[PDB]
């Protein structure tokens, strides 16, 4: 068994690593400093490299692949990662490949995820620190949006903290790219988060950008978002719930009510609310 190279730049299989040995290269290759995270999709890592001694992450599934199109699903992930590309608000992806019918994911390290941290705080956000959270991930959308790529999990667990109050979005797994002269496959995302038109089929950048109001509605309220039923559709009418919102500046109320436009045809871009006054620092 020998690990092989996963990339679509049409790259076949583009030191420190004896293939004899049992091991398998991700031993070799790295000590396993923590395991930031574990779930159906399998575990991450906290990994220093040495090749040049920097700190990274390192994503691998759970299980062998099972047919070939398990496999085409899981390896589809490197694939929207690197249309991403590099950008400053986005996770940066180092290299994957795969060994023994598993999938490794190598990206720069990043702090906390949006939503541990808030877990931690047990309160609402600081206004302050959400304003710097919206513009980071309003520039991360832009950045996409502008390729014609839709994440359609915008949540804060896929928003991860950096140093002096950055942040940046993560998890391109359920990225699609737009395309009515290419193709396409979607994905179930978590209903918490989804925008109203994606309930009728019809998917566009706007749906990262009600995700998006959403989750800063959790974390700038502390209010837990329902699954379905009536509080869902409460929502979804463009009326923001009064007993949650009362503290928040009308700044902010303003642009939430803009990003929480049910119709997708007069839903605020990203690039529109950069350019408002607060967010265009
Ligand atoms: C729990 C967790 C932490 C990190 C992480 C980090 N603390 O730095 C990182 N970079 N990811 C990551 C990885 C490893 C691969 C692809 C990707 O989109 C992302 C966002 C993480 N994922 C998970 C589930």
């Amino acid at each position: 068994l020998q690990p092989r190279r996963v990339s679509f730049r049409g790259e076949a299989s583009e030191p420190g690593y004896d293939p004899s040995r049992p091991e398998s290269f991700f031993q070799q290759s790295f000590q396993r400093l923590s395991r930031l995270g574990h779930g159906s999709y399998g575990e991450v890592f906290k990994v220093r490299s040495k090749e040049d001694g920097r700190l990274y992450a390192v994503k691998r599934s759970m299980s062998p692949f099972r047919g070939p199109k398990d496999r085409a699903r899981k390896l589809a992930e490197v694939g929207s990662h690197e249309k991403v590309g590099q950008h400053p608000c986005c996770v940066r992806l180092e290299q994957a490949w795969e060994e023994g019918g598993i999938l490794y994911l190598q990206t720069e390290l990043c702090g906390p995820s949006l939503q541990q941290h808030c877990e931690a705080w047990g309160a609402s956000l600081p206004e302050a620190q959400v304003w710097g959270y919206l513009r980071d991930t309003l520039l991360a959308l832009a950045h996409l949006h502008s390729q014609g790529l839709v994440h359609l999990d915008v949540k804060p667990a896929n928003i991860f903290l950096g140093p002096r109050g950055r942040c940046k979005l993560g998890d391109f797994g359920l990225l699609v790219e737009l395309g009515t002269a290419g193709a396409g496959e979607v994905q179930e995302g978590d209903p918490r988060y989804m925008a109203p038109e994606l309930l009728q089929g019809s998917y566009g950048t706007a749906a990262d950008v009600f995700s998006l109001g959403l989750t800063i509605l959790e974390v700038a309220c502390n209010m837990e978002l329902p699954h379905g039923g009536e509080g869902w559709q409460q929502l979804r009418q463009g009326y923001l719930p009064p007993e949650f919102t009362a503290g928040l500046s009308s700044e902010l109320r303003s642009v939430l009510v803009m990003m929480l436009e049910p119709d997708p045809k007069l839903r605020a871009t990203a690039e529109a609310l950069l350019a408002l006054p607060v967010l265009r620092q």
